[PDB]
DNA sequence: TGCAAAAAACGCATATTCTCTATGCAAAAAACGCATTAATACGAGAATTTTGTAGCTACTTATACAAAATTCAGGAAAATTTTTCTGTATAATGGGAGCTGTCACGGATGCA
């Protein structure tokens, strides 16, 4: 699932997030701007391939 | 249902008399004295005699050297267990496991 999700300002963001009964979470979100980056076990990467 | 009143009983005249209060008799206890005998205790004699005191004597022990006949503490082997070290030869070629829902604060850096 997936965060709804707000700021410092007010306008806000979006973001997903994926994780089974057992397993890793592939998680998801936008940059302001309709980007994407990929986490998943890292928290290291604003990576999004 | 008021008594006046009669006869027999129930009350003022003595015999009887009979429990009754009253002294001399008498018989055996008792206790006192004549007293007698025996026994409870004083007198003398010399006999046992135990206790109290001295010296001798036998037992008991105070003490001075020490290796008795026995105990023990190390010392140095084994005895067996155990410990540390060294060694055994086909190929084998990048590691899993949760963190992802806390609120707020204080610097400390990075990033244009």
């Amino acid at each position: 699932y997936y965060k709804s999700e707000i700021d410092k300002n007010g306008r806000r963001t979006y973001s997903a997030s994926l994780i089974p009964n057992r397993g890793a979470w592939l998680k998801f979100e936008t940059d302001r701007n309709d980007l994407v980056w990929v986490r998943i076990d890292k928290t290291r990467k604003l990576s999004a391939q």
